[PDB]
């Protein structure tokens, strides 16, 4: 078996101390990293391994039983204090790269948790000195991904000139949740999901991202992205080119990709028609933050328009979904958290039940619950010959952020934004973005806690999505 | 409201006290009966309304609570005795009838409680005699329709050439159950379930009613019909019409009826090399009545080789089922009590799942314990992309006899079987009785309480259903 | 081989003598007759077989090569005079057949050559002297069925109480045309053209019957009728229940025509907006019969508002053509003679040419020249990649009258009227007929010679079609 | 207008002087060509302008009409003498390159009209030396690509160490013709075609390339490669990747092969028992070289055997072509030139014409006289419901040649081949042509001018295709 180098570079930050560090903690633990598997810690501040487990332990989440393997875990980490463009500080860290047992051949993987302003700098230097000369080098990136097309490409193109496709892996934390991984297996694994996935039969299809906090402090971060660039870019445009992609030629990683991309090509820039954008407000009966809105928070710039809610219109215009409206939909401060996916199918055709049939709806809940049930007509329990509203339920571990490092150690790279789809991404969201930044649209005012704008569900309506509110359902 | 006349003709009969006076009682009870309705009773033995009230209140299942409405119910009752071919005895029950308050512009619904040796002078002395000249005159007929083509064509002839089909309702009482009404709720009120029933995604169509008791006694009544008359020639055909059936212009009865004779009108006759039989013998390590055989029954004649089981295959032969092949499985002394509908669908085009995935199946259970589910492939929890079998569960007043009962009252033939259709089922089934009956095949052998002759399952898994057995299910 | 009588009662008539007469003598000229062929006239005037041949022989083409042969034929003619009331007339009508050599046990064909107005007289008269005891009875029924909807359940409800439905023949001479028939096979025996037949494909339907002709002299009997009892209810609602029908069970006359009137029962009532009347006038630059408009005939009624140009649009409601418009479209002194049928498919979904492709449209034209061919997009010979617009061609006796009485002779229904097809066409077009007879609405005047108002052209657009005119054909 | 140099590398090859300047030439005569555009030659040999004109005009097509033009065409002609793998040679082309007017910054098109033995240096010493700074530099490469996977291999990772994949086109003269690029019009611009072009509808797909000639004294050339590298790597299965493509996200050169490769991904190795193998013997009863057979040629190797013919069958699993089988029959020598692409389609579900409907199929031929037929099933003018065949036939400038320069010119890759398209196509090939090197099979001998084996028909009906033999077709 081969020896790995864990670099992380940045390793006294935020993200590192609090994440990545109880992330390949709870890996070793499970006896999931590779055996001979070394942790270096780079970063500007003079810190040391002690330095290191005070910062760390809290989130260690280790019990008395296992202090022994706390032990073992922690005799191999080690940190290298140097500058992010200094080249005598990326020679160190290559010379104690190469002190460590058979570190000349070791697979070296990088993850960067650090800012975007510096991550030119560090990739040239990584490729420059610290690259091992046997082993695969794979970088790991965090975002934001740039905060447009241009901003976006020109860093892409600086990584890419660099590392190839396959030495780059770009971390969504989403793309590993079990319910997003099981949108492939239940498409093309199963007849019955077949024939109905076009636009045959499909009237509408909505991907929700709700959550219940807003911005909580750290709202002078969030003013300077947005919800589009939070979660519209990324989280809601994979949900959308797994619901929406052909079925690859196979379940490897450039094939999934591949058909991601495809789908991705195929859809036009948002228009400010088809966007609906929301900030919330203060909740005078709301307790604790809910009293507090978005402007409330003194890190916001007085007088923002950063839109905390969003609900775009997106269409894709190929063979299978010409003309199906998919409706994006995510917000802050909302009722409740939600990640779901729902298909709404169209009226049958040549009704015979006066008109007292509902649209058949799919839903694949992610989140709060993992949940995929179909909502469908069935006889009501009478004498006359009435359809009522039933559903079909499904009936029925390393965390997403451990199975993603494990797919970087193991070199699958299907869970990871490729640099055409996220070009794509940027391409098709980019108009909109600078819209928005050079005509400050004022958004929506809401409650915190509700269910955001009333624009949102008019937008829906309009586009083809009839919500009937009649549904009842009990656990 | 008009009168309606009850005339239960040969109310001494068993099926009539226990089956037709109680649930004439329940429907009274509940209201569903029109407000003037009258019980009359008909047959050759000289007895009184305390002898009928005397012989029905065990299978009353009155309570002391409406003791008042009980005596209010006999109230309204009265009796005519006479034979069954008898000018005065008719004459007498007509003026009766006539007698009753309102009884010249009643309704008459006739209950033709008799064997089939005297329908025909008991209809044709009702058409000449007892014939309302203002209301409707509608006859219920019960099982056996018939032995064979040629007979059940000639006592239908006989039957039409005095009533119209409007009139005459031949009861068979599985067509009221909950499950088989919402077939077609489920296969026409909704999109899911609309482009994969076809020949081009599902395999086979598996028609299901199994029986965990023998003849229990009654042999002698079983040995002049068999398995095939008893339960294929009615329920099972009438699972596959509701399965195979086109959507109708609407649900009326007349064009429900008409797309179920128009499927049955698509199936050859059955060939021989496509059924499997079989006869039931005692188990040794049984307990009680299971412990005795078909042939060891006094009533059954010896050498008897009447089949208790019986697994034919039958193809409908048009555009939406060519090819398909529908396997009908009935059979007595069986392991377990069940009606189920089984679509097993094909394998998925372009497996990229390394011939991991199981065939889809939609399984409407009719009874015990109504459900409809459909077994699907899901991502398995964990790392490696594997999908496991799972399952879609669809999630949750008179029963079948007194809701056909109050759609005789109503003029819904929807559940009765038509004069084509039972012409086509006997154009199907009356080759393979001939054979039967002619060279006297010895049935296969089979254990009381077991699944049957293996040869079933031989003939599934060459016609094409492939079973697993690695579906495990836990409630 | 059986003999039979063809009976002709109004045999008098400018419809007997010039379209029966010479049928009967062309099938026998060619041997398609039963060799015990007799032809029988009957008619209030007093004429003689002489007198049938002198004003009849005009009509007959006969060639003196085969004299001989027309000396046979008129062998077998005899004519027998009386009323169409007298019950003395009618038995001896029933004695000459009978006289007639093995006219006791021949088969009858009467074929009532008469106006309406007498048809129910005749037909009682028929049922009580003049049916064959031994041989079939079968009646040939000629247009009109009656003016609406209670009139023709009138007419219909007195044939049927004496007449079998396998004894009637309504005779239609527009299904016994040669693409009329073979539109059952070019749907039902094709396998390119049956997952395109349906809604998820088809645009818009087109039914077109269109004459260059006006009244031309005989306008008084076009007037109390008008272009949609003409055309509209029996010709264009034929091709539309062949073009929607579903796949028969069989080629069973009893099975096409239950499917042509299970697609009946699927279109509602007309509605008035859907509707486009027009009347024309004479063209000014005519030559001849054209400068003459509807009104200029003496016969007609001055004033009149009868329309003889309508475009109607209707809807099949049922699962295959659930929201697909049909386009029913005839008129008279149009600038052609046309019956054709058009099916518009929809525009290609995810069209990659940049909107360069045109609809697909499928066209069968019955009359004149009858073609098959399908406009299609192909690539235009250069060197961009730019498609046009192309087609493909099909490529490549008695006529309709004669084969529909040889169908009537070999007791083929299947290009006949039934009555509940005529009562479903009633249905759909009466409340619309009352409409326009009541509130006497003014035709949109057009030019003979034309295509008729543009209003027809604007409601098409309206509903669907969508005419491109950048279509070119060379022959 | 860029200026650019059209440089002809191996100037005085056979090639070149019968196709490649009597390209140039036309293409400059009909004002295609850039206006600034010098033609270069090189070469070893010692030839000058005056040299090219003596050995090109033969074949310039060049009339005495535009001599003026002509002798302008050779005004910018020049010749360069040198070695292939000298750099001062190729040093002295730059500078004659440079030399020409704006040379500098003019766009270099290298025509490589060379053997492959010399196709690496050649290529490895243009990228040395003669690549402009300015202008884009695009080779052009002749076939063979290699002689299997290894080799193909080896020589595409030599190419593309130096030129980008949008500097390479590998010419393939079959994908410029006008009715393999009339494939992708006729697929994705039509509705008609849509629905059916899957394996629901599809028996099996048939693609032919015949030859009526043999190996005319350059059997030794054919023997190292064999039928199956000469026509079956290429053009036969370019022609399935055509006809079996998904829809391209755009008509993007890039979608397009995209497209192409990943069909080209979901076909597996080749087996031996679904190839059949040939080899033309002579005619005795022949005419002239018809009498000559494989072995007869003195060039061609005692002992040898190389296959003539070839069919062998493939699959593509993936969800639209799973199961449908994919022949490919080319061979030389046969009975007539002919290419062409052929469709059975199913029989038709649940037939009702008694089996006498005939499989539905979609010709598409490329060469000789291009044409687009359907055999489809029509009514047969008659008096029974008997259908019988008939075809919707298709109705009524630079070559293939010139289009695929101009295709370079301006840009266009869409009619070229790939890497991955090469890598795939060997890999699928590649197996097959190992085993029949090392085995040695001896190939079934045929006779000059005829249809080939008798061992590919019956490979043919095992696979699925019915040939029938009744369809009757007449101009
Ligand atoms: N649970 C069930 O029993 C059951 C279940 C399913 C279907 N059925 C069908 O329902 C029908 C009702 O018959 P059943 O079950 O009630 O049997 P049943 O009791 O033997 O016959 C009903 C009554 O008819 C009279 N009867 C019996 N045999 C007769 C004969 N040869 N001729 C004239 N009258 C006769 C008898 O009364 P009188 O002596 O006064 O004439 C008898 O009480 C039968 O056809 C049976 O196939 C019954
Ligand atoms: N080519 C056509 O004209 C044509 C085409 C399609 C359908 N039809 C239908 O076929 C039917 C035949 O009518 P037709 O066209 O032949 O015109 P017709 O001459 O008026 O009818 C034919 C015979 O009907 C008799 N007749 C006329 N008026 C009568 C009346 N009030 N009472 C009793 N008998 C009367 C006459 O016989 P006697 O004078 O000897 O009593 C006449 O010879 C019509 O209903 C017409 O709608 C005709
Ligand atoms: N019509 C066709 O023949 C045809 C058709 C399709 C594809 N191709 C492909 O195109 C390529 C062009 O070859 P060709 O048909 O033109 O035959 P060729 O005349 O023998 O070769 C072209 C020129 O290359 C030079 N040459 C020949 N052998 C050489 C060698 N061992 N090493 C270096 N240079 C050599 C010669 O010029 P110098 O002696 O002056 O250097 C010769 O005139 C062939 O490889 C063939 O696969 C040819």
């Amino acid at each position: 078996s081969d020896t790995h180098i864990f670099i992380i570079m940045g390793a006294s930050g935020d993200l590192a101390k609090k994440k990545i560090y109880p992330t390949i903690w709870w890996l070793f633990r499970d006896g999931l990293l590779p055996e001979n598997t070394f942790i270096v810690g780079y970063a500007r501040s003079r810190l040391t391994v002690a330095d290191i487990r005070k910062q760390s332990e809290p989130f260690f989440k280790a019990t008395p039983e296992e202090k022994l393997k706390l032990e073992d875990f922690f005799a191999r980490n080690s940190y290298v204090a140097g500058q992010y463009d200094d080249a005598a500080s990326y020679q160190r860290l290559n010379s104690h790269m190469n002190a460590l047992h058979l570190g000349s051949q070791a697979n070296r993987l990088f993850y960067l948790a650090l800012p975007p302003t510096v991550y030119e700098a560090v990739t040239k230097n990584i490729h420059e000195s610290c690259m091992s000369q046997i082993g695969w080098n794979r970088i790991i990136v965090e975002k934001p991904f740039g905060r447009d097309l241009q901003s976006s490409d020109r860093l892409s193109n600086h990584i890419s000139s660099l590392f190839r496709e396959d030495q780059i892996y770009r971390i969504n934390h989403y793309l590993g949740k079990e319910m997003v991984q099981n949108l492939m297996v239940l498409r093309f694994a199963n007849r019955i999901f077949g024939p109905i996935w076009n636009r045959d039969n499909i009237a509408c299809v909505i991907l929700t991202f709700k959550e219940p906090f807003g911005t909580e402090g750290r709202g002078g971060y969030f003013d300077e992205f947005g919800i589009i660039r939070d979660v519209m870019q990324n989280h809601l445009l994979q949900m959308l080119c797994l619901v929406a992609m052909e079925k690859p030629a196979s379940t490897n990683s450039d094939d999934v990709r591949d058909e991601k991309v495809k789908v991705l090509k195929c859809i036009s820039e948002v228009q400010a028609n088809n966007v609906v954008l929301g900030q919330y407000v203060g909740n005078p009966d709301g307790e604790g933050e809910a009293t507090k809105g978005y402007l409330d928070d003194p890190t916001v710039p007085r007088g923002s328009t950063t839109a905390t809610f969003a609900a775009v219109v997106l269409y894709v215009e190929n063979e299978r979904w010409d003309g199906v409206p998919f409706i994006l939909r995510c917000g802050k401060a909302l009722n409740e958290r939600k990640a779901e996916v729902r298909l709404q199918f169209h009226d049958v055709a040549g009704d015979i039940f006066h008109q007292q049939c509902k649209r058949n709806e799919l839903v694949i809940r992610v989140q709060p619950n993992e949940a995929v049930y179909t909502k469908m007509m069935t006889k009501k329990p009478g004498m006359f010959f009435n359809p009522e509203e039933s559903e079909l339920d499904l009936t029925y571990l390393p965390d997403a952020y451990e199975r993603l490092i494990l797919d970087v150690f193991c070199g699958s790279q299907m869970h990871f934004v490729r640099s055409d789809e996220l070009r794509e991404a940027w391409r098709i969201f980019t108009p909109l973005l600078h819209q928005i930044e050079l005509e400050k649209p004022k958004p929506i005012p809401y409650i915190y806690g509700s269910r955001g704008p009333t624009e949102a569900d008019e937008l829906m309506k309009r586009v083809g999505f009839q919500y009937e509110g009649t549904y009842k359902w009990v656990n």
